[PDB]
């Protein structure tokens, strides 16, 4: 087996087609299913896997109470084949309240963070064994992507942040070979706050669209040079911005370089990718809450500041339904690299108070060069039918 | 591994022998089992798999209420080794309220349809990745076989329909290579309505026996030429007709060419196959409801219009028990290709109203050249023992 | 992979050592576990599997009521790796209320009998496909070994009986190559009634120790010549007889040739094997009921009529606990063939009437050339703790 | 596949990083999970597995009552991939109330002890078959490591004891090749009582840190020469002793040679390993009970009698939480052999009497040459939420 290089052109897509749905919450009402959040998808050269951070409990279980909280020692990284719900036979791959995983063509890398808020540990597990670890450098919630890392020619890269959630933080980009950290680069460029990067291979480098939790409702961009380890960063050009919260479309802005200072505080993990001058992106339908999910192409959204002409919109989850995090993953085809995305469908607290837990299901779409119709694929559970 | 060509003669059979039974509904009364309908079977070169469309819920689960409905966003294609019940570790292969699957000798193809009735999307997944998609062409419930597609020399074919369920519709035959649609041929010939084809390899081509939901209780036949993509169609000759509803045997007719206009509206998915001038077929025992199931050979049933001489009858499910959809699948043996079939055993609504759900189990038989006895192999659940 | 020839000498054993226990009934009180009976064990060249006839239901399930009955259409052959309890993910390999399975070194053969008492069907499934079938020849409960068949050089043999349970019956020995019946030999010799043979390879032939349900509490022997298909039969010489019911040790007899007419009617499946002039055998401890289980070597038990000197006794299940069927299986070692056995531990009806079901667990022992101690390994469930 | 030689240098470590956690008890409150104790971890050349002794029952099950007891016939060795909780699909590998397992590079060896206290049997299972067995030599609870054995060049060694738990006993070191005992060496050296050895490869030999249940709160050391089968033994030099119970640090002693006679009776399974003159070790935080868990390096802890200079302490489980047994396992990396350890987290009786059962979960850490922070990773179940 050979290392992945991702050295094919990006598939020319017309939009996205339905790929997977796990129905986790509906099933939790009649079966033993893990409580999770922060899911993502990543594929080895043959097949795709779904990941999520468990809460060390199933849903119909008194331990599900108060699982809205982000970090406990019992959170572990769950990994199943895509479409297999997180049942009790699910393997816990490592201890983690923040994680990233990727396959370099030969084996899986998992980056797993756990421990005290002020002094966390990131473990690097490769081909089923612990190879390296690093401790918190800013003593303030060391944290990473919550989606797939990217490997080119045996070197994988992952973005990690330590420091304030609402101010200048310390972001670093790690380069990892067979689980061993070989280089660490500081963030450089004009992005002012970076969290939860959704990264994809863009040979010969890697590109990430992230979350600015401080001053921007426009999404930061991080560009990683795999050859000399140099880093650059900026903001997505599109005037149709990707974060939540954000201003409405008529009053949102981005200049490609700075956070827009428009309802910039807080945010949600999301994604986007460039195609020439244009941009494919997803976002919540609601500008204030994690409700609904839509994708579209912005004409000039990559190259033209404040561009707002969109086309090829698709509703993924209608605005009467809860969404959550979303992220990108890439899949190598015969002659091109396709882009896919997942969206987290969060149920329970804080939005739905009949129950005491917080969990999620997922829905997954992949780029297509063919044609498609319309629909909406929400979580689908009836909150009144759930164990509280 | 090589592409399948199915280039062996058809096995000479004397009837069918018991092969598999999953007992899904009996088990659902004491375990967490998926609610499903529209099951089918298909084998890779090594082993057989059972498929079905989940309802995004288990049976003992409040979400099982009102699962009689055909199309919701939460339906997904389930896939297990044949004989493994749909428990919570079952993989959901794609999002689908209509589907077909087949293995070309190298990898699995799944065709999965979901979304809005008037604007559905068909996804084509090959070797674990989304390769193509197509949108609705008549804006009226794009739909496909609900049984295995057939591949010869790396080209797979699947029959799809869009348009009226009770009038002229738009049926097309897709040719697919490694997940990519390479050609689409319109239906041609004298079949006037085509749904839910049960197809089998008949080298060098493919033959399908389908459901006419409009004017015929005789089953349409679709012949597919894999070399030039040409299509022909007609109706099964046998005067013992295969649809439900239908006239009783003394007053049923087929002329091989036209729908018989005998209780033609509505129908059920079924199968038949030719052996020279003769026909092997199955059908429900009841002529008006999906109750019981029988198989038999009709002498001259392939070649002689209105032939009604049967022999080698076998009861599969006695008429005091519910059946449902049925379909064919083919299995390559050492020197010949065998024909097998499955029967969907529907329990719950609308026929049994003590419970609020609709689900099924399955029973499976394979052609034999040996001898056999008699029996009946129904679902076997006691409706009074079930969670409602 | 090559066909098995079993052409190594038999292991010299000093007794048996603990190998496996599944604890099915204890687990059934807190988990979804199949109701089964008539288990057995068989190994491919790499690993062992446990088999049993399911009753189409789990134990904590209203359908478990009245599972004391032997034959219903919902019984299927279950197959797991040895030591994996029959949970809901268990594969049902075929439809069967009587079965036998074996691996020829290349693939599995399953012989599965189901259908009407007076007209049953045996299906032969090889390498995952139905290859042959045969119908009842005496119209009276066609039935087979309920333990492993034996294959030498690609030809597998299995013993089947059709006819009276309490009088002359029609026993036949089938020879099967890759699932295809190639020859059928009538029983010959002096055994007067043959059921439920426990067979083992004894190169160049196969030897079976069976159950006489008519006139003998001494066990019949069937010898199968794999080269010319000839059959011989007689009775185990040992004066310590293996069936239940039977006379006490002081008044039991066997002459090697005829049924002993000592509490001969009824019986239980059991096993024995020869070592030179001596005999290793197991049996219930109770002479009248399926209670307890013991193994020992009878000096001259193979060659000397009415021999009663035993040595190397081991209690497997003490007499205060229920047992049931037992059978032999053989395992190829580096330089010899080992013999192992399982015993079925029956719980519920008819002996324990607090509950309405009948099920079993298993315990498994293997021949050893080493040393060992003592113990008792019964089912271990508390009938008062069970769902009724 | 080749035999393991473990012929690489030991990894230089700075401490330990989080590796795995199974959350067994939390999950048991909402799912069917095995009752277990005496867990351990061992890896084949590709991946790691978790083992434990089941109690033949799930936790939410009336049979979980009184599972504090050490030895019943229903205990079996469970084996899952590391991180997969012991659900109902878990394989029971053999019958055992004491065990050890290891992989020699080609196949798994399991050593399984069961039966009567005064006459137990040890079974040796290699590559899925029973190869050897040995009976009790002192008629007083034959028992072994409860952690991984170690194989070099096709010879596996395991430490077994028979005799008094509180006085002179009979300890022997077995040498095993493909499951067959080829040599047995008596314990030699100055260790006066040996139980539950935690062994690791230290090419060309094997080293074990054990439990003295009689006179020492310092841990015995056993050195095994794999070339001539010679044995040596002594006690860990460190004045910071590893057993529980023990004296406080100010008044604890070890002279490297004799048991210290400081709260020597009783004990708990634990581990340590050498790095030059220094010692890495773990122990409960409490000196009297199985509460808390800490690791640290003792400068001169291997070579300097009574050394008490520690550095690089890490809390693994804070002292407000229950621990239990702990043990070492070794993982071969690209250029070195790493050392890892697991901690058993015991819940229920005798410490927590709200419930009537005794079970455990596990947490697992691996050596790292990188950096790390702080935390505590206890079982995490709320005893008040548990089925009693
Ligand atoms: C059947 O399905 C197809 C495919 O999904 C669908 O065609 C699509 O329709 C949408 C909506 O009209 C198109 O996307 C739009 O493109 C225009 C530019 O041409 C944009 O202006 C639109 O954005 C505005 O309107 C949106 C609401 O529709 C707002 O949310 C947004 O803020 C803007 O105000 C939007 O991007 C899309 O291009 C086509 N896709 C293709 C491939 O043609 C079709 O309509 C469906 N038919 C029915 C009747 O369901
Ligand atoms: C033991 O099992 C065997 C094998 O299943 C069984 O033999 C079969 O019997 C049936 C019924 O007699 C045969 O099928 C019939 O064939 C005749 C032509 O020879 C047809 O006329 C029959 O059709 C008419 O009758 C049917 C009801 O039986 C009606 O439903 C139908 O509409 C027609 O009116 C029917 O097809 C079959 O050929 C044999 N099979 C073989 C291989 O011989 C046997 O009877 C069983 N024995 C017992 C006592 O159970
Ligand atoms: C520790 O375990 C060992 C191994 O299990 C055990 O040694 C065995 O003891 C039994 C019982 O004494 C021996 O089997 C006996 O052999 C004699 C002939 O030498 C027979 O006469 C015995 O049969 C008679 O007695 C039986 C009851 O014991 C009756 O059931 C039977 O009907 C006969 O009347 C019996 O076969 C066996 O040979 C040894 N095994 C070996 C290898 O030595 C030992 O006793 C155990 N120690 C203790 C004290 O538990
Ligand atoms: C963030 O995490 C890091 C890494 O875990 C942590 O650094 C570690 O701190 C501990 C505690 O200070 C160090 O271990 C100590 O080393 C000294 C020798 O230098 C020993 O004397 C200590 O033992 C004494 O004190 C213990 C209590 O701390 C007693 O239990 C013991 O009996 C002795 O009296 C102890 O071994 C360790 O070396 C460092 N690790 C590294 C690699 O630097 C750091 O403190 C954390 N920061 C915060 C604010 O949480
Ligand atoms: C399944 O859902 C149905 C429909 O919601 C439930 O029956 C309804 O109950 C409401 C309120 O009690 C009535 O007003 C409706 O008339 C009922 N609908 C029908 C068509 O009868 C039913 O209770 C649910 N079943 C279960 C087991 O919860
Ligand atoms: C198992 O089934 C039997 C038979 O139905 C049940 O026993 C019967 O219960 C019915 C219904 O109340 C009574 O009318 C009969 O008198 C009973 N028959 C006998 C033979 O006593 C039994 O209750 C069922 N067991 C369980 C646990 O449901
Ligand atoms: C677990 O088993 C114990 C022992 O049988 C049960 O406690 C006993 O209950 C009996 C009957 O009331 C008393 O007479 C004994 O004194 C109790 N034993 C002890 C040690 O207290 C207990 O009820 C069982 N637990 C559960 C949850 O069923
Ligand atoms: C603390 O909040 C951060 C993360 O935010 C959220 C959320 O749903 O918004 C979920 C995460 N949950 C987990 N990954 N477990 C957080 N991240 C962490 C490390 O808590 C945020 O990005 C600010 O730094
Ligand atoms: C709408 O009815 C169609 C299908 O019919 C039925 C039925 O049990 O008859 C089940 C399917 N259920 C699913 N495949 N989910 C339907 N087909 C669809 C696509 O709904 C029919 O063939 C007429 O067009
Ligand atoms: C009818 O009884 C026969 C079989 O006996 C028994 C038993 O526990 O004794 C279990 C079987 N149960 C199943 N195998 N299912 C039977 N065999 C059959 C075919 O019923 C007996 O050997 C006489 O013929
Ligand atoms: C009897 O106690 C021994 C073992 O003790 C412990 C314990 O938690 O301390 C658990 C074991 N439980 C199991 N291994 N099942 C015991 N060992 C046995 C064989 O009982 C001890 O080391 C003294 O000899
Ligand atoms: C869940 O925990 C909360 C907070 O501690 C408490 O207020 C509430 O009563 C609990 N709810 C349930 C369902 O037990
Ligand atoms: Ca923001
Ligand atoms: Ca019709
Ligand atoms: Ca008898
Ligand atoms: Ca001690």
């Amino acid at each position: 087996v050979e290392y992945r290089n991702w050295s094919k052109p990006q598939c020319q897509i017309t939009g996205f087609a339905p790929f997977s749905k796990d129905n986790s919450i509906r099933l939790s009402a009649g079966g033993d299913i893990w409580v999770t959040r922060e899911p993502y998808v990543s594929c080895d050269p043959g097949k795709c896997y779904q990941f999520a951070l468990g809460q060390g409990t199933t849903l119909d279980n008194k331990h599900s109470n108060d699982t809205v909280h982000d970090r406990i020692p019992h959170r572990t990284l769950l990994m199943n084949e895509l479409g297999v719900p997180f049942h009790l036979g699910t393997r816990q791959v490592c201890i983690a309240w923040s994680s990233s995983s990727c396959h370099d063509g030969k084996a899986w890398l998992h980056v797993c963070i756990t421990g005290d808020d002020k002094n966390a540990t990131a473990s690097f597990i490769y081909d089923g064994r612990l190879v390296d670890s690093i401790g918190s450098w800013s003593q303030n919630i060391l944290r990473t992507q919550e989606s797939e890392c990217v490997c080119i020619n045996g070197t994988c890269t992952v973005v990690m942040t330590d420091g304030s959630a609402s101010g200048r933080a310390d972001t670093r980009i790690l380069f990892i070979e067979e689980g061993k950290i070989v280089h660490i680069s500081p963030l450089s460029g004009s992005a002012q706050h970076i969290e939860e990067c959704s990264c994809y291979p863009r040979y010969p480098g890697v590109r990430c669209i992230c979350r600015d939790n401080w001053k921007g409702s426009n999404r930061p961009v991080v560009d990683i040079n795999m050859e000399d380890y140099s880093i650059d960063s900026s903001y997505v050009c599109s005037g149709l911005v990707g974060d939540t919260p954000r201003n409405d479309d008529s009053s949102s802005n981005s200049n490609c370089r700075n956070p827009n200072n428009e309802r910039g505080t807080q945010g949600v993990k999301g994604w986007a990718f460039d195609n020439g001058n244009d941009l494919w992106m997803g976002r919540t339908i609601s500008k204030e809450s994690r409700s609904g999910y839509e994708t579209f192409k912005v004409i000039g959204g990559w190259s033209t500041p404040n561009s707002k002409s969109q086309v090829n919109r698709q509703v993924i989850v209608d605005n009467n339904n809860w969404s959550g995090y979303s992220g990108i993953f890439s899949v190598e085809g015969k002659s091109c690299i396709n882009r896919c995305f997942y969206v987290e469908l969060i149920r329970g607290r804080p939005q739905e108070t009949r129950v005491w837990w917080t969990s999620n299901s997922i829905v997954v779409f992949c780029g297509t060069s063919g044609t498609y119709g319309t629909g909406s694929w929400p979580d689908g559970a009836n909150i009144n039918f759930m164990p509280i």
